[PDB]
């Protein structure tokens, strides 16, 4: 008897170089229960708690002459307040010395649990998709699973 | 178990050298309700959702380029091929600590085979339990 | 089906769990959550510390979560923040079998670094 507990699972887009889409229409990425994925964001079928998890990767070859800064944040976009509120947020600063070249790597994670609303669209997104690296799979990917 | 949902949780051996084995018979380790543990892999028993997870702990003394990789594959059985769900890639670079969770919700078959493997298992981290971890626990 | 969901009493220099939080269908909190009857349990938490530049004395963040049917550790990760302002999540989760009685505490080592205003500071247990 399969679970009525609305889950998701979407991963970047890896042909999209240089832009964040989110997908379902790919292996091992799923919706299922009501949750769908529309306009490049979440929507959440039913009110009550959810945990919240996103992973973005970001890739550089060496450091550039301007400071790099990595923004990834998770925004709430209620039926009642139509406009993007921040749940999850973080900054990465890949290059504290710039190169004097080395590859780096920057992993950012965020997971939470929020109470959402029926109709809540969740938006994932980075500042800079010029540095995602989301050739290879399970790099880059958003998913909530209704507690 | 009462529950009859597949479930796994196993821990890494700290005595293993150059390798990252996954071991049930330990205490507060388990394969339940169908799991198999077959060459360091767990083994699914039905269709269906499954949260997968794995966490790995790392370990270095001072800055030398590193570049330590955490990786949870699916060997889909009607396919035959390996590939990546969960992937994690960092470069760290007085002792330095990175652990990395990797989480998330997968539509698994019957007999599909899940590894959690490491780049670097010199690096691993051991000191407490709990530590270096692999599950899966059928929704 | 016995579930639980603290968060963090914003209680000083502490982590104290309280009860968008939820206790229900047997699960207590005397600071650790106590398991009503035998089975599977999904245990998960998160904690976040924060701090502003690097001290001194090299800071190591840990947390862990234990079980008490002795004290051994189930889940725990340690974090270097130090090798401008920083945050440091750690998440911890997995599935355990428990006996009907015991315990379960989440813990960390530096509650000077943690961070008291989110959705990001949590101990929870979904029996399965
Ligand atoms: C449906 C099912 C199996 O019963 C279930 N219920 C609840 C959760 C749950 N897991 C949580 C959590 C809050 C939750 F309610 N906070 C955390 N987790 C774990 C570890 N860690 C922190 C993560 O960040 C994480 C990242 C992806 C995936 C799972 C995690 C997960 N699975």
């Amino acid at each position: 008897t399969p679970s009525d507990k609305p889950v998701a699972h979407v991963v970047a887009n890896p042909q999209a170089e240089g832009q964040l889409q989110w997908l379902n229409r790919r292996a091992n990425a799923l919706l299922a229960n009501g949750v769908e994925l529309r306009d490049n964001q979440l929507v959440v079928p039913s009110e009550g708690l959810y945990l919240i998890y996103s992973q973005v990767l970001f890739k550089g070859q060496g450091c550039p002459s301007t400071h790099v800064l990595l923004t990834h944040t998770i925004s709430r976009i209620a039926v009642s307040y139509q406009t993007k509120v921040n749940l999850l947020s973080a900054i990465k600063s890949p290059c504290q010395r710039e190169t004097p070249a080395k590859p780096w790597y920057e992993p950012i994670y965020l997971g939470g649990v929020f109470q959402l609303e029926k109709g809540d669209r969740l938006s994932a997104e980075i500042n800079r998709p010029d540095y995602l690296d989301f050739a290879e799979s399970g790099q880059v990917y958003f998913g909530i699973i209704a507690l």
